[PDB]
Order: structure tokens, then C-alpha cells, then sequence
């Protein structure tokens, strides 16, 4: 496994940060005029990244189409993903209008609501069956239908209504619940267990809209979920599977959203995720 020799090289030489900065240095910088404007400044989780203007998801409202989210389109792999900030209290309604307008089936959440003592997002889904949520500003109802609580994650069925017209759709919320406060998980096994369960739902498949995933600054794990999925997929696609170069794939994703993969631990972990996984894919 070549990636693996290069991986092991790197390990022995203590080069993560140095490879990491290199990618940072060659990354893509694109304008983000929209995020940065006065009116839409209440709409951004702070500290947070900015959606480039060429890639941003447009809301279908005629007065502020703004949301902190991006479309990542991977031509080779035939995968698209929407990456976004954990919603704020003032943007919960926005988040669900995006999910509706974009025909998504799944939402993936890679963090806890509260971490390291602070709120990392607003509690954006109903906690109980009997108590649904109404977002008057975007005219939408959200009802919890079922909950499946497992050892590392939890999966939920949701029913979202478009109150203007009466349509309803099922949305599945996949939540990874055991990403440690500090660092990265030792083994990627649960992480890969989790990615295939999402795959299995149909939420990443071309017959649905793009999967919405949330990455919130100081903690932007989602980059890894996408990076990992795209490489594995390409390994199943090409003739020469050893030609998949995660660095290159990463930079490619970076043309669409700034700063995906937040650290050298996270890059290392990304290699790990893939190597295993590939290995499991061999049997
Ligand atoms: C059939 C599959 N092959 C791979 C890989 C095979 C070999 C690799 C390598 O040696 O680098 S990656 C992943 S899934």
C-alpha cells in the first residue's frame, strides 16, 4: 500500500505539520464578498470560515439569500457535498429551508451540542416525538419520528413539512457522538463504521440531493468525512487505485470551501482513515 509507505515515512520523520503547512500554502483563495457584508453579519458563526462566493448555496428567498454553506462537487468521484457551519439560534430556520430546497436526504453531525463547556451549535432538532418544531420565518415543521441510539452514534428519522404546500419528506440525521474533546480518535474503525452506515441509508447517492454536513470552525471534522469518502470512492473507480493522492484530492476540495481539515492531527488521521478501509475493502 503506497499511501502507507509515504504514511510511514512521514511518521518516522515527524513531518505532519510540515506537510500540513505546505497544503495550506498552496490552498485556494477565492473571494467571499457576500459573507462579509453588513446585513449578513448576524448570520455567521464567528470565528468561523467563509463560504467562497462561487460555491455558496443560495437560499430561495427574495431578500436575504445568505447562508453559511458551500457545495463541494467532485467530478471524478461523482459526489457532491454541502458543508456548513453549525447553526446558530438566529439561523435554524435557514438551515432547514436549505435542506428542503436542495432535496437532501441526510444530515450528518460530527459534534456534540455542547463541547468544552460551550455551545457549539443551537439545538436544531426536536428532542421528543410529542413536541415538534415550527420555523415561522421559513414556514416549516420538523417532527422527531424515531431515534436509534448506539455506542458511538445515533441515528434519527425526521419528518420535515413545507407548510406552504403540504409536502413532507423524510430526512435522516446521523450523528457521530464520540469525537473526543481533545485530538483525534485512536483508531478510525468507528469512524469508518459510521461512514458506511451513512452510505447504506442512501443519503450520498445520486438519486438524492447532496448530503448536508456540519463543520464548525474550532472543530471542523467534516472535512475529514468528505475526504475520506471521496478517496475511497475513487479507489473503487480507477484502474490504478494506488494513484489516489489524498493531498491532491484535498486541495481539490479546497477550491470549494476554505480550510477543510483543520490540523496536522487531522490530516494524519485522514490518512489513517483511508488506509484502513482500503485494507478492509481488500478483505
Ligand atoms: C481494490 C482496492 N484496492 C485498493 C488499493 C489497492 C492497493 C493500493 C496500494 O497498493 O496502494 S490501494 C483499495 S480498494
Amino acid at each position: 500500500m503506497e499511501m502507507e509507505k509515504e504514511f510511514e515515512q512521514i511518521d518516522k520523520s515527524g513531518s505532519w505539520a510540515a506537510i500540513y503547512q505546505d497544503i495550506r500554502h498552496e490552498a485556494s483563495d477565492f473571494p467571499s464578498r457576500v459573507a462579509k457584508l453588513p446585513k449578513n453579519k448576524n448570520r455567521n458563526r464567528y470565528r468561523d470560515v467563509s463560504p467562497f462566493d462561487h460555491s455558496r448555496i443560495k437560499l430561495h428567498q427574495e431578500d436575504n439569500d445568505y447562508i453559511n454553506a458551500s457545495l463541494i462537487k467532485m467530478e471524478e468521484a461523482q459526489r457532491s457535498y454541502i458543508l456548513t457551519q453549525g447553526p446558530l439560534p438566529n439561523t435554524v430556520g435557514h438551515f432547514w429551508e436549505m435542506v428542503w430546497e436542495q432535496k437532501s436526504r441526510g444530515v450528518v453531525m460530527l459534534n456534540r451540542v455542547m463541547e468544552k463547556g460551550s455551545l457549539k451549535c443551537a439545538q436544531y432538532w426536536p428532542q421528543k416525538e410529542e413536541k415538534e418544531m415550527i420555523f415561522e420565518d421559513t414556514n416549516l415543521k420538523l417532527t422527531l419520528i424515531s431515534e436509534d441510539i448506539k455506542s458511538y452514534y445515533t441515528v434519527r428519522q425526521l419528518e420535515l413539512e413545507n407548510l406552504t404546500t403540504q409536502e413532507t419528506r423524510e430526512i435522516l440525521h446521523f450523528h457521530y457522538t464520540t469525537w473526543p474533546d481533545f485530538g483525534v480518535p485512536e483508531s478510525p474503525a468507528s469512524f469508518l463504521n459510521f461512514l458506511f452506515k451513512v452510505r447504506e441509508s442512501g443519503s450520498l447517492s445520486p438519486e438524492h440531493g447532496p448530503v448536508v454536513v456540519h463543520c464548525s470552525a474550532g472543530i471542523g471534522r467534516s472535512g475529514t468525512f468528505c475526504l475520506a469518502d471521496t478517496c475511497l470512492l475513487l479507489m473503487d473507480k480507477r484502474k490504478d487505485p494506488s494513484s489516489v493522492d489524498i493531498k491532491k484530492v484535498l486541495l481539490e476540495m479546497r477550491k470549494f470551501r476554505m480550510g477543510l481539515i483543520q490540523t496536522a492531527d487531522q490530516l494524519r488521521f485522514s490518512y489513517l482513515a483511508v488506509i484502513e478501509g482500503a485494507k478492509f475493502i481488500m478483505g
